[PDB]
């Protein structure tokens, strides 16, 4: 679907998934949450407050485990690391 | 170059990286310590030592970025990881 259609589809999921766990878990197991991750949204449109009701119903690590570019983030890291 | 070449190529790597900095600089820059990780050796011949010593002249995470699978091993460091 296109952006402008996606904000529905993530609004009824995130109205649906907190009222269901076997939801969820076909979510998860399924991998459509990172692409709820990979779409973007305004910082203050409704899709914003979908997208983060989308997260709170999982704990932290696993939204960032399917957070998209945060591996570039510990590859930096490693560079910039140095050993003792 | 076949696995049964590239054990002298490693071998004079092995040989000169450690008496260079400049060399070992370009040599990281250039990536190829990254696919001297991906090439497998025997434990205990000659090659294995070989590249251990590549290893050696390295910082020991420098080795593990260029490791295959490490992406991997952070992002299951992060998932663990609980923030303050």
């Amino acid at each position: 679907a296109p952006p402008n259609i996606l904000k529905h589809v993530v609004g009824q999921f995130s109205k649906v998934l907190p009222h269901d766990s076997k939801a969820r878990r076909l979510f998860v197991t399924s991998g459509g949450l990172k692409k709820v991750q990979e779409i973007k949204a305004e910082p203050g449109s409704l899709l914003q407050e979908y997208i983060n009701s989308i997260n709170n119903c999982y704990p932290e690590e696993i939204v960032r485990y399917y957070s998209p570019g945060y591996s570039d983030t510990l590859l930096q890291r490693v560079d910039s690391y140095q050993p003792l």
